[PDB]
């Protein structure tokens, strides 16, 4: 049908960070069925950039988690149009990370269109300082609420002097046609940076997703 057993996508990210503009363009591929994915991503302008990627990462694909027959796959079910996300990011040393996303199809490759602004990271932070080692496993609460999907989570991000650095997260996914939304359920996310140049300009990634 209109989501086939392998997808390409196509996604352009702007935001601010800390004040700090700049602009990501990638690309990437996935079996949608089966949870997979990964993306080649490069930043455009503003690169290199004065904070750790990992706060981007997972801002770059709901289309492509592993569902149970019995569950219905809200966002896969709400292509052709689509959905809109919304994102707020509360990290432990009162970072803020807010997020707005429109995931569209068309012809045939997902487009996405993602708009981040990061504040109050504290200058001597792990953030602003770089001293990020990637995410640990991240479980998503899914549940339905206001007629929407509603996703929340704890994610912690790995630090290379040796700690965890912790975010609250919250999430509303919104279809552009009200398709059938699930119960409540989880998701569990394994994000890797696969492939990084030096300062970080060229990178790689990828996920595994699967709802419970």
């Amino acid at each position: 049908e209109v989501i086939k057993e392998f997808m390409r996508f196509k996604a352009h990210m702007e935001g601010s960070v800390n004040g700090h503009e700049f602009e990501i363009e990638g690309e990437g591929e996935g079996r949608p069925y089966e949870g997979t994915q990964t993306a080649r991503l490069k930043v455009t302008k503003g690169g290199p950039l004065p904070f750790a990627w990992d706060i981007l990462s997972p801002q770059i694909s709901k289309a492509y988690v592993k569902h149970p027959a019995d569950i219905p796959d809200y966002l896969k079910l709400s292509f052709p149009e689509g959905f809109k996300w919304e994102r707020v990011m509360n990290f432990e040393d009162g970072g803020v990370v807010t997020v707005t996303q429109d995931s569209s199809l068309q012809d045939g490759e997902f487009i996405y269109k993602v708009k981040v602004r990061g504040t109050n990271f504290p200058s001597d932070g792990p953030v602003m300082q770089k001293k990020t080692m990637g995410w640990e496993a991240s479980s998503e609460r899914m549940y339905p609420e206001d007629g929407a999907l509603k996703g929340e989570m704890k994610m912690r991000l790995r630090l290379k002097d040796g700690g965890h650095y912790d975010a609250e997260v919250k999430t509303t996914y919104m279809a552009k046609k009200p398709v059938q939304l699930p119960g409540a359920y989880k998701a569990d996310y394994k994000l890797d940076i696969t492939s990084h140049n030096e300062d970080y300009t060229i990178v790689e990634q990828y996920e595994r997703c699967e709802g419970r």
